[PDB]
């Protein structure tokens, strides 16, 4: 069982080494934060929170970067490196990648204005990555609340307040212009844009994303606080105004019985959600972890120990 003090005697200050490491790329990417919380939820979605994202190519196994969900868009790699290099400068071969990441997620959301926690720990790291794992269970923002449900319940996720909470996670961060083009112009072959949309909030989208322009120009998820780990997420969506097609169907789809609830009680309360969202991340950290003397304490998050 994962424990929040298995690195209390072995490494004491990795949390801090952690943090720094975040901090001070803050300062020339405000994005980082954003990118680091995300890793660590398509960590977890393939195969568990193993850092098997973190592995690069080898010609036995394709590195999940290539991954539809990872390609050109999971980003912050480098500062993983940054910090795992950091953290075994004071504590050699002691704080697994898997662990790494999840402190880093965890750091990141603080951060940037989020609950602070201390995660369970004791995770190890894959002995390869997962590319078509990769493909298959990450969810796509096209997903209907069903298929989103199903992708959750598939790695272990069974709770609407699991999905939920963690879809918080776009309460800030960018997005590209593909993932929406859709919504603004011809959604489900109608010739027409998505009818949940605020018409409003279209007009701007469309502004910031023009047909036929560049589809991997950014906007924001969240158009109150773009960079701040709040609760307007969940305003948005009341209003009509979540950015993808993913985040409206929360509050939206005809599924959306048990979803709706949940999305005006975070709406309603910071702490509500910091709580749900608390839970929902300790539990997605929870999802198959190597541990004991399972998988290794990867001295280079990108290779597998030789
Ligand atoms: C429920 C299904 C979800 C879908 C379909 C989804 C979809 C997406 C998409 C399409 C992007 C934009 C990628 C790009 O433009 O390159 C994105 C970004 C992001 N997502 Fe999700 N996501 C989901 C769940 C989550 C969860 C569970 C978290 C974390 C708890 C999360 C955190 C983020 C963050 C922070 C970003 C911004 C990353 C950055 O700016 O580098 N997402 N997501
Ligand atoms: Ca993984
Ligand atoms: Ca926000
Ligand atoms: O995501």
């Amino acid at each position: 069982q994962l424990t929040p003090t298995f690195y209390d005697n072995s490494c004491p200050n990795v949390s801090n080494i952690v943090r720094d490491t975040i901090v001070n790329e803050l300062r020339s990417d405000p994005r980082i934060a954003a990118s680091i919380l995300r890793l660590h939820f398509h960590d977890c979605f393939v195969n568990g929170c193993d850092a098997s994202i973190l592995l690069d190519n080898t010609t036995s196994f394709r590195t999940e970067k290539d991954a539809f969900g990872n390609a050109n868009s999971a980003r912050g790699f480098p500062v993983i490196d940054r910090m795992k290099a950091a953290v075994e400068s004071a504590c050699p071969r002691t704080v697994s990648c898997a662990d790494l990441l999840t402190i880093a997620a965890q750091q990141s959301v603080t951060l940037a204005g989020g609950p602070s926690w201390r995660v369970p720990l004791g995770r190890r790291d894959s002995l390869q990555a997962f590319l078509d794992l990769a493909n298959a269970n990450l969810p796509a923002p096209f997903f209907t609340l069903p298929q989103l449900k199903d992708s959750f319940r598939n790695v272990g996720l069974n709770r609407s307040s699991d999905l939920v909470a963690l879809s918080g996670g776009h309460t800030f961060g960018k997005n590209q212009c593909r993932f929406i083009m859709d919504r603004l112009y011809n959604f489900s072959n109608t010739g027409l844009p998505d009818p949940t949309l605020n018409t409003t909030y279209l007009q701007t989208l469309r502004g910031l994303c023009p047909l036929n322009g560049n589809l991997s120009a950014l906007v924001d998820f969240d158009l109150r606080t773009p960079t701040i780990f709040d609760n307007k997420y969940y305003v948005n969506l009341e209003e009509q105004k979540g950015l993808i097609q993913s985040d409206q169907e929360l509050f939206s789809s005809p599924n959306a019985t048990d979803t709706i609830p949940l999305v005006r009680s975070f709406a309603n309360s910071t702490q509500t959600f910091f709580n749900a969202f608390v839970e929902a991340m300790d539990r997605m950290g929870n999802i198959t972890p190597l541990t004991g003397t399972q998988g290794q304490i990867r001295l280079n998050c990108r290779v597998v120990n030789s």
